[PDB]
């Protein structure tokens, strides 16, 4: 039929090779005449499954062996209680980097548990940068650091992440995580809902060094103790088997292309289509973030005025496109181009965007 | 290629719904895109939601002063929130055990207050449910809890009891919309879907409105997902989808009376089945508390249980063996579970017997 162009922010674009294979060993997976949704998890197909997207998330972020990976319910917004739940014990401080609305989102939640601090914050600016490192207020009672990698709404991602030694430095990397290479001994945690660049919704990757975490914290639900999955293996009740398949599928193919060396190559270069557009646009179109801090993942932007940025959403939506508009606590309109986005996409946003500047 | 699918949670889905999952599966309602491609906030996710919660509406009779959730975490993950936002200082978690499955729910709300164990048939080893006339309640309840089919045991509540002090509270994961229910009965009902409703990865959660709180996270508040129709955060939303796929299926067969004829016929086939086996096949529940969903039993001795499993293994039936902490076997019958895989069953069993 006539074209249809993902740039949804979460859930997301699939790489049509993951949703091909389910499609195809849906009613029949692994020669078990059932589908994966209706088998037991404790199953030596489903295990297998588990697994393997286990090994490879490990493989492919090269994850170091005293780090281990959780499959959770509950999405990015359980994680924002569940690791001051865990961490931030009494005279600690859960110490926050600011540099958008999800993190202001998990930032409010630590302040249920305990004590908090900002350790630096762009929020005065409206989020348009991260803040430079030697910036950062830090505590010698701190719990850990918390920073949002990707700043999904406001359109801003760290470049580079800061050397922390007084404590973990914990990161939510829901929107960028396995776009690039990661140093994951950088980090004490690090967690993802998966429907943004990883898969589908209904479950949340969290990648977290055993030793900070695989213990009892008294006084903590079992459900909501990280030592809980650690120790069960992500098994403790029963997982989302169906979104972890996906994932896995979703993985194989980011293995597939070339690892996350490849994606980062293929994402820097869809980011530069429209960048690049914006750029030439004579300020028809104006890009919210500060250069030195534009996400490759989630490009925002703004029209002139309001009219203008509503015609060409309409426009947009009329030809084709799914997602752009922005967030709708910020408004103005955002490209999503998480991994699975094609490049012809952004290709077509960019003759969408030159046609609507030489036509108004 | 014979398979009969007696896995107990995850388990069997109507071949209809998964049928109609794949065929649309790169292609959801004409917008070139998976459900699971969609926005959670776009009207087309928004409208699959909608009409999940519509149809466990029309299929259960739901009240208008009741709402439906949608959450994630699993019943495990109820068996905290719901203590977490209602079991008030001063106020007490009174629980009615009937299997382990109602031990795991009262364990944690002793994390975060006081409990009670209102009646228990744990010492005879829940073998039956008890009589409602021996319950134990007290002014200060902040609930009754009960477990309404207890999943490793074999036993299921045959009604439920008028309580008028506190809400009644329902873990009904193993026997959610098997038959009909009457919700007013009850202040919440909770069941992960991965048994009668769907897959995994979604918990439905019924619950009286004005029922249900300073201090609890933003997600853990049930009050944060009513108020945002359970779109607070990103839902699982293609559990939800395949989740309004089965709810399809059942109000296509009829609805919940419907459900209930075709759930007694295939539990009668197994428990005629066992008794008329003179001593063979033993069930475990007593016959008045027998569940029509998880069937349980053994055979005189461990050798025979091993070999019968080992049999009906090769055979293809997949899930058969009882839950390692009671083991014997377990024949799960939820709804997707087709009357000839009962039937398959009846005749091994029968030829096994035979054959010993
Ligand atoms: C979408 C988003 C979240 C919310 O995730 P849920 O799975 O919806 O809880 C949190 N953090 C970031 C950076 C996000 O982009
Ligand atoms: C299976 C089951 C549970 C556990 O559900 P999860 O979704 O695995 O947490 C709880 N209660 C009953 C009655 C069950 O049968
Ligand atoms: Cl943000
Ligand atoms: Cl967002
Ligand atoms: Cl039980
Ligand atoms: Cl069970
Ligand atoms: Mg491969
Ligand atoms: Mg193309
Ligand atoms: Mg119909
Ligand atoms: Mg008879």
């Amino acid at each position: 039929v006539k074209q249809v162009f993902n740039f949804n922010a979460g859930p997301s674009a699939l790489p049509k090779p993951a949703l091909e294979r389910a499609q195809k060993e849906l009613l029949n997976f692994n020669d078990t005449q059932m589908s994966v949704m209706e088998l037991s998890h404790r199953s030596q197909s489903y295990e297998e499954v588990h697994e393997q997207a286990q090994n490879l998330l490990r493989e492919l972020l090269q994850i170091p062996n005293d780090y281990q990976i959780l499959f959770l319910q509950g999405g990015a917004s359980l994680q924002f209680t569940m690791l001051p739940m865990n961490l931030l014990t009494k005279g600690t401080i859960g110490n926050y980097v600011l540099t958008g609305s999800w993190s202001e989102k998990a930032l409010k939640e630590a302040k249920l548990l305990g004590e908090t601090h900002i350790a630096a914050s762009t929020k005065a600016n409206s989020y348009q940068s991260i803040p430079d490192f030697s910036e950062f207020q830090l505590n010698e009672n701190d719990a850990y650091l918390h920073i949002t990698s990707n700043n999904t709404i406001y359109g801003t991602q760290y470049q580079n992440f800061p050397e922390i030694n007084h404590a973990p430095l914990i990161a939510d990397m829901s929107s960028d995580i396995l776009s690039r290479p990661l140093k994951v001994n950088q980090f004490g945690m690090i967690y993802a809902g998966a429907q943004k660049n990883l898969g589908p919704s209904g479950v949340t990757v969290v990648i977290v060094k055993k030793d900070l975490l695989n213990t009892k914290v008294e006084q903590v639900p079992t459900m909501l103790q990280y030592a809980t999955h650690i120790k069960s293996d992500s098994l403790y009740n029963t997982p989302p088997t169906f979104s972890i398949y996906m994932l896995r599928n979703v993985l194989d193919w980011i293995k597939d292309l070339g690892g996350a060396e490849a994606i980062a190559k293929q994402n820097e270069e869809k980011a530069k289509i429209i960048y690049d557009t914006i750029d030439e646009s004579n300020g028809f179109y104006v890009g919210h973030a500060e250069k030195g801090s534009r996400s490759l993942m989630n490009v925002t932007f703004n029209l002139r005025n309001e009219e203008l940025n509503q015609q060409f959403l309409a426009k947009a939506k009329e030809q084709g496109f799914v997602g752009l508009n922005g967030h709708r606590s910020v408004g103005g309109c955002r490209a999503s181009i998480y991994n699975a986005v094609p490049i012809d996409a952004c290709i077509a946003l960019r003759e969408l965007m030159i046609q609507f500047k030489e036509n108004a």
